[PDB]
């Protein structure tokens, strides 16, 4: 009869980059 | 026989931050 | 004998937002 499974694969790769950051605070008084 | 393919790997680890957000809007007028 | 490894796992997910960004420019005089 066939062997075992195999083993669990290897992890997946790194998931992209995330949204960019929401705007900055205000700029000072003129 | 060699038994079947093992079943698929773990998920891969989150991605890393977004870049920074964009400057804020203008200061108020002095 | 062992069957061969499984294929590799998902991608993972999409990161955390980035920073917030740098201070606006200053308002008019």
């Amino acid at each position: 009869p066939p062997g075992p499974p195999g083993p669990p694969g290897p992890p997946g790769e790194k998931g992209p980059p995330g949204p960019p950051g929401p705007p900055g605070p205000p700029g000072p008084p003129g």
